[PDB]
């Protein structure tokens, strides 16, 4: 499989969905789906940007420079677990990611048996909060304890008493739901139906799991679904055989947030959906760099030519990597600003490797004072320690973040509640209607 | 540095036993075990090494080709687990007994598949595993829960009730027993009433309205299936008993009830009548011949017998690596382990596990090496994707004398008791034995129920 690389004194490793998950029946071979943008490609240029400002910076890690090895996770345990396998087989400092909580607690699984630390970028199960269990792993975003709460005060806010649940099949899914539950139980709330399925789940299934749902109308109009975007176009799509349209109010977590793949095609029986979005700024400095990469001089990134003739439906010739469904030859002058869109999560995954660097620093400060480059005492480096010097490193993210984790590598965190709708223009946005921090539910009526 | 149990042979099969009890909480992280164990430890690596004797003694199977073993320490935990799997893929293992768990064997299977290795179970019973797009390389000795719901609907049927109320505790086995049973309950026509779920742990509280719950649909559906664990039986039992009722429901327990005394344990009263299944377990009296004469001083190969000698007898060995520090007196050597013995009820599985890889390793032999009495290049090394072929195809009589097969999902049959809880002639409330369900047909004597 394919591999990112950068060499520097000390490798950082990481795991990102460059592919999407393998089909149900190439789970077998691990034979990945297609290559994807926010969630892979620009995710690792974040990386390979992030680095090389890093080690262009005199004050972060003066004279250690840092190298990555950036492996494709496909969003899958197996991909991720035959890539974690790598890894271990210069030896890997930390790893970044990956993305999924399920995926993540087995990476982990493996990782901490090697004593590698492991920061998340988009992992927020609570489960994952457990240091008997995982102790080398730590993230710069907030637990669902908070997710979940948020949820059930909006469930709460407009007077629903009565509500169906759906969640993804895996830990994300399964522990963000248990914890609404219990919060749905200590308060009162009835849950008319509750289901579960997989994001990769035939379509056959999704007609069931609509059809259950359709059942309890129309006293069970509301649907909480704590669901991976795919999970959640699953389901708009089993809306779009059955012909049914604005039958049920749609409130979903971060899996779907304020995410254009998950809508993209279906935007109409998913308008008046109302999602949870984990709060981060937009990085315009990513932005700059990514739209100026080009096709011919990009030879760092391996999956490169594979994005460029699938992001512009064009081919290349001759080229090993020349996709078999477009005729139309690529000019490599395309502009990779059309459609653009940045990933939703693209700060969390940036200070994910800044968190990573000062702990680097951090520990050479205080195992290798008053030298210059790395000392005897990080050659090699110990990871059990480095763990340590992670969870109490604190700083200012590339946009303004305050960065630290509690004793549970858990960060700080908060959410802005986003309502799709149709706007005065023939298009289909997410409004940013509020926000939930610190138990603070704040909603504007008039802009729902 | 964790010990390792070995036998050299010419085919290494590797095993996964709990030989100690899993590291409390706050011990995960440095992967510290608690105490050894007879049953789910030392007599399995016992058993392990016992059965490879008796095979390699077999002029039928595997004539002229040794089985060895690497029997590794799984402390009934997911990360000891992986850390000694870490090692079985750091003679290379043909294939890999264990490990007990269903939660664990998952962990073991996501690495283990992606060597090629295969994984026989002996006791992971989760319906999860029968996905083989998921855990191709796995199989297993023991049915899949899935054949418990079969059980308890075919029990259902067989005294025609239409409609039943369905309880299950939270977690993998009941819930997943649960689905298995309402999935074949909706395609048989069966009705079901009230159904709800529940931790074991639960307060009165929600125990109180569950029975609530389960009143409101009598006397129409009197009848209530339980894919639950014992302590959820008990829950419930215990609201009877708050409530003031009796008798109300019949009761239909999967085997996390089966014939624990500890679930009606003052409450039989409630119990009374209750209909469980239990895994069979026919006792292997040929490993207890071998168990019960093993000695201190001459078991060298079982790196773990002082310290079990040491914890069964409570006595110490002055100066051992491994010496016990809770006991005062120094151990003879000559204390006898037929004291207060009990067998591994999961004894004719293992051994059963054991014998299917020797079978697959024969089967691949026959086919792959014909006219050769000992393994021939095709076999240097076992291709493990073609061993997974040959085993799942393989066949044979087991230690009990119950016919050992797997189905495409690598999954076996199931054979298990059926009990009812009743007053017997003595002032005493026992589990009477009133059938059995082998692999498919209900065997039940309704006078006795
Ligand atoms: C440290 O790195 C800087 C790069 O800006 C270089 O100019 C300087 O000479 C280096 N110092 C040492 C001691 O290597
Ligand atoms: C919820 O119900 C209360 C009580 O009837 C009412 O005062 C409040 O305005 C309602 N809020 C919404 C959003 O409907
Ligand atoms: C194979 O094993 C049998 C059974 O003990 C033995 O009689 C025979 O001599 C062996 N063959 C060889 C070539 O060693
Ligand atoms: C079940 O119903 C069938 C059909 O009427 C009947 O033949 C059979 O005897 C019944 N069994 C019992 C135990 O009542
Ligand atoms: N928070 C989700 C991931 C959501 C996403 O990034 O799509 C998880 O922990 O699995
Ligand atoms: N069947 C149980 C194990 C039972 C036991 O041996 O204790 C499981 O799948 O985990
Ligand atoms: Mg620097
Ligand atoms: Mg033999």
């Amino acid at each position: 499989r394919s591999v990112a690389r950068m060499d520097g004194d000390v490798i950082i490793g990481a795991l990102f969905s460059v592919h999407h998950q393998p089909p149900a029946e190439k789970v077998p071979e691990r034979k990945c789906g297609e290559i994807r943008e926010q969630y892979g490609i620009q995710r690792v240029e974040a990386m390979f940007h992030t680095l090389d400002k890093i080690n262009a910076d005199p004050v972060l890690l003066p004279n250690i420079t840092l190298g990555s090895e950036i492996r494709d996770s496909c969003w899958h345990s197996s991909v991720a677990l035959e890539q974690s396998i790598e890894f271990i087989r210069k030896p890997i400092a930390g790893v970044i990611g990956p993305g999924s909580s399920s995926v993540a607690i087995q990476v982990q699984n493996l990782l901490q048996l090697f004593d590698i630390p492991q920061i998340a970028y988009s992992a927020t199960s609570i489960d994952l909060s457990d240091k008997t269990l995982y102790k080398y792993f730590l993230r710069v975003v907030p637990s669902d304890t908070l997710q979940a709460r948020a949820m059930l005060d909006i469930v709460k806010r407009y007077n629903w008493t009565y509500v169906s649940a759906v969640h993804t099949e895996g830990n994300y899914g399964e522990s963000g739901m248990d914890a609404f539950k219990e919060l749905a139980a200590q308060e009162g709330l009835c849950i008319a139906h509750s289901d579960k399925i997989y994001s990769n789940a035939g379509e056959k299934s999704f007609d069931r799991l609509l059809r259950k749902l359709r059942e309890r109308l129309p006293k069970a109009r509301v649907v909480v679904c704590f669901c991976e975007g795919m999970t959640v176009r699953g389901l708009l799509s089993a809306m779009r055989r059955l012909g049914v349209v604005g039958e049920f109010s749609l409130i979903g977590s971060d899996g779907w947030a304020d995410r254009d793949e998950v809508i993209e095609g279906y935007e109409v029986e998913a308008n008046g959906g109302i999602t949870i979005k984990l709060q981060s700024p937009e990085v315009r400095s990513f932005d700059d760099y990514f739209l100026k990469l080009r096709l011919d001089t990009n030879t760092r990134n391996p999956w490169f030519p594979e994005f460029w003739q699938h992001r512009f439906q064009c081919r290349l010739p001759g080229h090993l990597l020349e996709n078999p469904n477009f005729k139309k030859v690529c000019t490599g002058n395309e502009s990779l600003e059309e459609n653009y869109v940045q990933d939703s999560k693209m700060g969390f995954v940036i200070n994910a490797i800044y968190a990573m660097a000062h702990g680097l620093q951090n520990m050479h400060h205080a195992l290798c004072p008053g030298h210059v480059g790395l000392c005897d005492a990080m050659k090699p480096i110990d990871g059990r320690k480095l763990l340590d010097f992670l969870i109490k490193s604190s700083f200012v993210g590339v946009s303004g973040e305050e960065v630290w984790f509690d004793e549970k590598g858990d960060a700080p965190g908060r959410y802005d509640i986003m309502n799709l709708q149709y706007t005065e223009a023939n298009r289909y946005d997410y409004v940013h209607v509020g926000t939930w921090h610190e138990g603070v539910l704040n909603i504007d009526d008039y802009k729902i």
